[PDB]
């Protein structure tokens, strides 16, 4: 066949299966995932068009971070003409997919040094370096906000033309737009992807039934790699995702209003962070938590859900405190095992591959869905997209000593950020103490791969079994790469 | 027969009618979503001594409240073997605990945790219940914050919990084989002339003819009956005391053998864990007496629920995942005490304003109005809370002032707060003035319990001001 | 006589006296004081040659606030020759009285936006319009500090040319100085100034003698006014003066180091403030509680000991929590009941006043010695120090309703600097709850008088007899000056 | 007539030195130290009559403990009859040495329920075993304490006949007694103990003078080993005596008041503690931090004093916050490097020493000194004192297992009786990562020797050459015994 299969539902299998339905009229795009979107990430998402906001000192000081920054300023250029491209096939009763224009980053003290300080600088520098139209404002000048004195910002940055997204008006903007472009919506999951002589047939699906295909687009979120991972040898080729179990809130505010713009911090202890996005009809959305996890989960701890809450509340807006939840929300990060994402073709022709995208691949999805259809329609795609390319080696992107370093910040700002009051000799030696054993972990993982500090503190806190389990994985991984 | 309602109460009046007069047709009202329900969001606690504080037995109602919950811990028994009975064992078990332990920790006011404490040992030792004060290192399951942790524990026997959606589902299915008639629609209006009830209107469109009607409608209760003549001062005004639970997926699929609590803390709250079957636990429960109904969670309550429970009873709820935020409104009676019995319209009864114990009474209060409807006297000590009656002033103005200003400290002691050592004395003496001053503005007679009174001060003008005109039109119509 | 007696061998006694003594050769200038410097302010101070680091929003929004610092930033031009002709007196060994040239002021999340926020705009914009040397800088640039990162500062701004002196060297300097031009230092107190026909005759003293003179300069701190009040109608001419307790402390530090410049937040609730100051030979100073007391104290509080060292720990430097505690050092600060200095002559000839000066006598001690001795000579002294004559009506420097508004957020502040953490619904309630009470008191107290927010708490929780014996007091000079 | 002289003039040199000149009539005693007292215990002791209230499960699961504490229990039945024979040597006007009969034992949350719940137990179980009248009480009946609510005690333990005396009128009081019975005060310190064929000739004193002796009682403190160390073989003979360095304070209540009882918790982390002595004329003593330190320290740090104050405040009186500070004090409990007193007879004839007892050498003086006078005397004293005999093989009173246990349960203790307030993971987390280093800290200073917690932590925060020394003198003890 020359019909096209897409596995998922989410943000980057729908932006996909829109822009290959609107470029190739002649074939068929059949796309797979079912409305209730399980573990998905983008019905959980604010959703910030986060792409200065998301930078650290951390990501910036390697050359793969730098290349994942200069994606991120590529992508916020395609978001204007891409939502009036989607609003086009609706009218006004539909809702606007766009609830803010421009970000506000709020640095306060309810956090490390080590990270806060040294990611707001790095925000700076980055805004300077791409001549994005910005300035540091007083904080009086804040609208909205009413924080917790002791817990109150003391720098504020004006981000213009970075905003968000009403991730529930995307999705629908985007299920509309796939079903006007000749799109057909299959509202079951892939069981397996088929392939024989190195080629796609196509995908049997959960209802028992086999549908045909010369081209299998996987996006399917945190479950992308367990699915191509059956096929011969991709098991060791294909980079592992984990869970970025992350949870987020719909508040009713207490009189209706929210923030003229996004509102956030940069990104903290383990890749979490507090932003609130406005909402139309008195709801803001508040967010978000961030756990690695070995396997699946699809509730709210307690800690999540009393740690987003406190945060928003003392931070962003005491009025919260009075105000009524809607709903908690809970999905999966796609989070790569090498740290970045696997965009692009595969050895298996006709296998493609979009996921691992992590805390920014709703921000990401009209230039990664360009890259993928430029390179199914035989063309290049986008420069600097090579590095993330999903048959790979694992990435080593930061030397074991500055993933150490990292391991341990990122365990010291999990107290700063509560925030604890300990005695004042209780921080130098748990940092003393902290060091060894993650260090002695690092080292009986792998001689060569080093996992990023918010897998490794999973793995840290896993069973021995997981963890001897991880052990051989990086073996196998090491045996067909070298 | 038409029973309003389709909580513990209506339900558990309805299978008692249905049960005990074969020749009567009983239909009972109310939704499956149980709008604003108080018995879906309970654990729930058969508690008798647990409820015990030191301002209840302080008072004559108080302890005629107390004796009342007393006798009901004997009908359970019997009242569970008569509902499962209906069923199967795939319907699942009433009972989920049969003992309870009350923790004492320092997260609370000395004036209310350590009085309380006192207060429930005595009322067990005058009871003659079986307890006994036990070793803190010898209660199971619990894993506390240290500095969060219990100092006594006192271990009650024989009294329990029970599922509240297995008592619930229970009810419905031995109100059917009775011959019960569930109509899930809400009474609009019952209708009544020449002092006798005619029936229900219902909110589609319908009128249901009976020559008796039971309301127990919950918080909405009172204010159905205030449309017939005269009623508006002569049932007291029951308000929402809304309260926030939850379900939660312990981490290892444990849970306790018992009932972990505290005695009852500001402006009744309290601390507790509720055994559940299936690797799940009960966490509860806020409280906040609002003058309009509320049916969903503050952030504020979420957060204060987990932050206690995980801190005072076991730090591995932590790391649990929340299956489910429950909202009720206990029927909050404006003068604290419930509302079970006739009315001077024949055949209009009510079962309502039972606050933090209808759930537990239910059996009690089920077969007294079932005995006043069959001619009887029903249960001894329930006369003084009869529906139509003056507000009853069961403390002193000075008493409630006391316990309002204590109560309002207790709110800072039970987060727990850190603040320098001369603030709370300087907010004692600052709180004292507004209060006094609100409750003489209020009314020459009546003081609200500090519950409501809490609410009333932080309330809208109007919404006071409408609130002295009620006080001043109750005054009115029984002096 | 023509003979001098200086009343109090603090900063202001002994700098009028070396002033005297220098100026007119031809008279005996005694100097009246014992060692013990009993309830001494100067001893206590660390101190800070404050003019723009004591600048808050409420001194520069009412014009005597204006007059004030305008003559805070004209004495410190006067420093470097004055210290230059205090140390020609003495040697090498006599060690230097200057301890540092500039000072940095920190901003941190320690206490409420509505001071600390306010009070650093205020600085910049005094900074500004006084042409000073000044620059904002990166907090990361502040040298030897160390916080608790919960408590770390997030704007720094270094203020060149403000500096510091050993209070304890000048001290010694002045006595040397006062001695080498020809000044007689007699170490007992007066007890009484004589005076009759409207004109000094002179001092009785603790040890029974009478001491004659033509001149009499009272700069006996916290006691002036009490000494003065004595003499016919005085009671009810000259505004009342109170003790402004306030704690300090000298630590020798775990390593002997100590930052290069003075290091302080802006003026905090009811004029305490953080500071540390610099002292040779491995020591420190930190510094200040405030509390107005209607009575002297001469011992610290529990209280005031563990808030002054809890703040320098976390917001300055934890090294300090391991640092050995050398003394802990208690004065009062002259506080005038109208809040403005008693500077210059009386309705009593020969009789003059340098008192009141509250939290910077010491700083502003050079031009106030010279515009006394002006005076006594027949000049006009100062310009700008007219309206600060100690015989006078009480100043009225803002509204009734500028000082409830300041004592509410004075109040306030006391539990956001603590840090406190309470439920966010306690603040406003407490706010609520707080204004009734203040404005009750100060309709109570007098129809046209208002004491400012320092001097109104420490009445608002006096004995009934206190707060009725002040309504006596502002009533009676109602009646003396209308 | 024979001379004896005393080295030292704390509780136990002026206790022995009492006890000699009343009992031997032949004997000339000399007693050497200076009334500055530096780093002396005694005078910076409240001090409790500490039998019962010393108690923990830790010391009586050892049977070296179990033999001190009955010592205490023997030394409480002397105090009665040693208190007249003091008193009976002044006038109404000295003051009285006894300030309470009687002790309450609270218990708070604010601690680690390993120490606090079971030392609670153990000082029941103590009682109760030694018939010892005592009851349980309801907190509501302790008079006078005013605690925070969220700091109170939920039990409370009333031990009758366990007192206090106050330490300044017992020094003075022995002293007086001292001179009576002929003793001679000598106020100079030893420098050296010259001794040659096995005998002690006399002291070399710190005036460069000589005095002759046939008997050299050392009660030195903290000093007392390092005196003797310097005699032949005698450094690895006499175990090492290190300074417990205690931070106490006198505070003038608020109203004058005080408590008729002790009030005190059981022992805390690394051997500090929390209790409040009755003192005469308006004035409590509060204590008492202890820190073992390698060197002698003469001053509090701020922590210590931030800790004494902040936990009297709230777990004993907040009225403490507003009482007036009169003095902070410091002295060296002798703290012996395996845990016991040194207490009898050397190897050197004429030779004694009377140290190393801690916490509770006060209390145990008169016991003590009638042990050494008999001793002195050809009499074989008080039975148990003989384990306890100054030149010995190290103790080892607990296994290296008992002892890593303890040191993790007091380091978490430091953490709970701060309050900390830290995320709920945070604490079996640093329970995990401590056990490794104390482990191996443990394991590297020697095969036989395991220093007490108290000790051990001190040592696990030293420089590298501090454990290096320690690992060498423990080697050398090895050597002389084995
Ligand atoms: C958080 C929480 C915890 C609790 N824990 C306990 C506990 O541990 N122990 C205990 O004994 N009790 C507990 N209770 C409940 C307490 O006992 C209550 O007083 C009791 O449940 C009230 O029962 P009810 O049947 O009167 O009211 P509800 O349970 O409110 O039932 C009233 C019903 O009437 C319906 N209704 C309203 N208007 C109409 C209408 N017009 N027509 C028809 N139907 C209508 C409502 O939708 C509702 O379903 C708890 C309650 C809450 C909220
Ligand atoms: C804060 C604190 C609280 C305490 N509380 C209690 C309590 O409640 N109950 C209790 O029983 N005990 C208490 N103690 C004391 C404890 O019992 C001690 O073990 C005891 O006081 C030790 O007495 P000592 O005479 O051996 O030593 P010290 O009291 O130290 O006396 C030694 C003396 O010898 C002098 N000296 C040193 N070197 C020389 C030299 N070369 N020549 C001459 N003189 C020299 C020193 O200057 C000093 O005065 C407390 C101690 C501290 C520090």
């Amino acid at each position: 066949q020359t019909d096209v299969i897409v596995v998922g539902n989410g943000v980057l299998g729908l932006s996909v299966g829109v822009e290959i339905a609107r470029t190739r009229p002649d074939v068929r795009v059949t796309l797979l995932g079912k409305p209730a979107r399980q573990y998905g990430a983008t019905p959980a998402a604010g959703a910030m068009l986060g792409a200065f906001g998301e930078v650290t000192a951390h990501a910036l000081a390697s050359e793969h971070g730098r290349k994942k920054h200069a994606l991120a300023v590529q992508a916020q250029r395609l978001w204007p003409e891409w939502i009036e491209s989607l609003e086009a096939t609706g009218t006004a009763a539909d809702g606007r997919i766009k609830t803010a224009d421009d970000t506000v980053v709020l640095l306060n003290t309810v956090g490390h040094s080590a990270l806060d300080d040294a990611n707001f600088a790095a925000v700076l520098t980055a805004l300077k370096e791409a001549n994005a139209p910005h300035e540091e404002i007083a904080v009086e000048s804040v609208d909205w906000i009413d924080p917790d004195p002791n817990s109150r910002p003391l720098r504020a940055l004006h981000i213009e033309g970075e905003g968000s997204v009403d991730s529930g008006i995307l999705l629908a903007a985007l299920e509309r737009s796939f079903l006007q472009a000749g799109g057909r919506l299959h509202p079951v999951d892939a069981t397996e992807i088929r392939a024989s002589h190195g080629r796609v047939e196509g995908v049997v699906t959960d209802d028992g039934d086999f549908l045909p295909a010369g081209h299998v687009v996987v996006a399917a979120g945190a479950r992308s790699q367990r699915l191509v991972a059956a096929l011969p040898g991709l098991a060791h080729r294909i980079p592992r995702i984990y869970d970025g179990v992350g949870v987020s809130a719909l508040v009713d505010t207490w009189d209706g209003s929210g923030p003229a713009t996004v509102l956030r911090t940069s990104n903290r202890a383990f890749a979490c962070g507090l932003h609130l996005v406005p909402r139309a009809g008195g709801s803001v959305y508040i967010g978000a938590t961030n756990a690695v996890c070995l396997e699946p989960r699809g509730a709210a701890s307690i800690e999540e859900t009393v740690a987003l809450f406190n945060c928003a509340t003392h931070q962003l807006h005491r009025g919260l405190n009075g105000s009524e939840l809607r709903k908690v929300q809970v999905g999966s990060r796609p989070a790569p095992i090498d740290g970045f994402p696997l965009i692009g073709g595969t050895s298996v022709e006709g296998l493609w591959m979009l996921s691992g995208t992590y805390r920014d691949g709703l921000h990401m999805s009209p230039l990664l869905a360009r890259h993928v259809v430029s390179l199914m329609d035989g063309g290049t795609g986008v420069d600097g997209l090579r590095e993330f390319r999903p048959e790979r080696d694992l990435i080593s992107a930061w030397s074991r000593e500055e993933i150490l370093d990292d391991v341990v910040r990122h365990t010291m700002a999990t107290g700063y950020e509560f925030p604890w009051r300990l005695p004042l000799e209780w921080p130098h030696m748990m940092e003393t103490f902290l060091q060894g054993p993650f260090a002695e972990l690092a080292d009986r993982l792998s001689d060569t791969y080093t996992p990023p500090a918010d897998l490794m503190t999973a793995i840290m806190f896993s069973e021995r079994e997981q963890q001897d389990e991880l052990i051989a994985y990086y073996a196998d991984v090491h045996r067909e790469w070298h």
